[PDB]
């Protein structure tokens, strides 16, 4: 009932199917982990194909203040109000939450997206326009008797996935759970304690992984690093695909790559391990990330003769943000109740004949160091 409960198109998002209001207006919510507000288009937009219509919902109640959100990719503002709330494939409950309604955004929806709204699943802390505005899965938790945790498995023009809610589908991943704790309670924020490019260490101290957080974010497409670690790794990438030569606007996101159809390259691409802290002191585990993830691929049928592929690793002033394309293939569970994400090999692992993605520990460090930025 609750499996791939998700789909999406890629780069643009997964998304589970809600209702809002009484009587049920039936909307696609894109899933995100990075952020705390839920919001639906509310107003005509030119990408949306249908809205929330307050003035048609008997449950509906306005909060009488606005609202503005400013993402790291587009922004919308609108009207704060609360309803109810259903997840038709997800637990049978019906709450009351906290809704933004977008009157106004820019560069928020996505043209042909299947998606009218957001669902913020992170803390309380980092809500708009502040942490008063109970968040979603809080408010879900406290009206029902859903257990305080949800499981995410992402796979990789068409995608889909399952959002599950309220436990761990063992169906969904082999091997094991590992377990990384949760810094703070804002972002599911984590610490990175080592990356390797190919077997070899970036060699830098632990604490730029994490200048100034690394958090799990289904809302954003890439792996986004720090400055530093962005140029060190994009060096050793390079390095390791010395054998073909890109252009500069490759590596920078502004143009794809493009080979005969069907054959890709991906044995002349590293495989990038990040190592996660671990639940006791100095050890780690790490998650192993192979090209079929950080190359995503571009559907577009005039390419056709070609496969296309954006690289989808990119450089943040605001810290390591793991998305999307770092999640697929891993079953990843957010144990909000015990404070920690959990990461397996999913049923929709990546691998090729040679290499597959990998969960694996543990790994122990004589370096004391802690590796929090702050
Ligand atoms: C298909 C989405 N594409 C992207 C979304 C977001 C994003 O901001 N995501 C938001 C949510 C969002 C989802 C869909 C469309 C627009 C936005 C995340 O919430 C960002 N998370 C961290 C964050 C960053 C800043 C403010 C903030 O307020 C809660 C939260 C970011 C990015 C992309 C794709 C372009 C390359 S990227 O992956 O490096 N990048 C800049």
């Amino acid at each position: 009932e609750m499996v791939d409960n998700l789909r999406g198109k890629s780069g643009q998002g997964y998304y589970v199917e809600m209702t809002v209001g009484s009587p049920p207006q039936t909307l696609n919510i894109l899933v995100d982990t990075g952020s705390s507000n839920f919001a639906v288009g509310a107003a005509p937009h030119p990408f949306l194909h249908r809205y929330y219509q307050r003035q048609l919902s008997s449950t509906y109640r306005d909060l009488r203040k606005g609202v503005y959100v400013p993402y790291t990719q587009g922004k919308w503002e609108g009207e704060l109000g609360t309803d109810l709330v259903s997840i038709p494939h997800g637990p049978q409950v019906t709450v009351r939450a906290n809704i933004a309604a977008i009157t106004e955004s820019d560069k928020f929806f996505i043209q042909g997206s299947n998606w009218e709204g957001i669902l913020g699943l992170a803390y309380a802390e980092i809500a708009r326009p502040d942490d008063s505005l109970e968040p979603f899965f809080d408010s879900l938790v406290k009206q029902t008797h859903v257990p305080n945790l949800f499981s995410l498995q992402l796979c990789g023009a068409s995608v889909g996935g399952s959002m599950i809610i309220g436990g761990i589908d063992h169906s969904l991943y082999t091997g094991s759970l590992w377990y990384t704790p949760i810094r703070r309670e804002w972002y599911y924020e984590v610490i990175i304690v080592r990356v390797e490019i190919n077997g070899q260490d970036l060699k830098m101290d632990c604490k730029e992984y994490n200048y100034d957080k690394s958090i799990v974010d289904s809302g954003t497409t890439n792996l986004r690093l720090p400055k530093k670690v962005f140029e060190a790794a994009v060096k050793s990438i390079k390095a390791a695909s010395s054998t073909e030569k890109f252009p500069d606007g490759f590596w920078l996101g502004e143009q794809l790559v493009c080979w005969q159809a069907g054959t890709t390259p991906w044995n002349i691409f590293p495989v990038i391990s990040l190592y996660l802290m671990g639940e006791v002191t100095q050890q780690s585990f790490r998650i192993t990330i192979l090209p079929q993830q950080y190359l995503r691929p571009v559907e577009d049928v005039a390419t056709s003769q070609d496969d296309c592929y954006k690289f989808a690793i990119s450089q943040s002033s605001t810290g390591t943000v793991m998305g999307a394309v770092i999640m697929e293939g891993f079953y990843v569970v957010f144990d909000r109740a015990r404070k920690r994400i959990g990461f397996a090999v999913s049923a929709c692992h990546v691998h090729d004949e040679f290499r597959t993605a990998a969960v694996e520990g543990p790994f122990v460090t004589l370096d004391m160091e802690d590796c929090g930025y702050n």
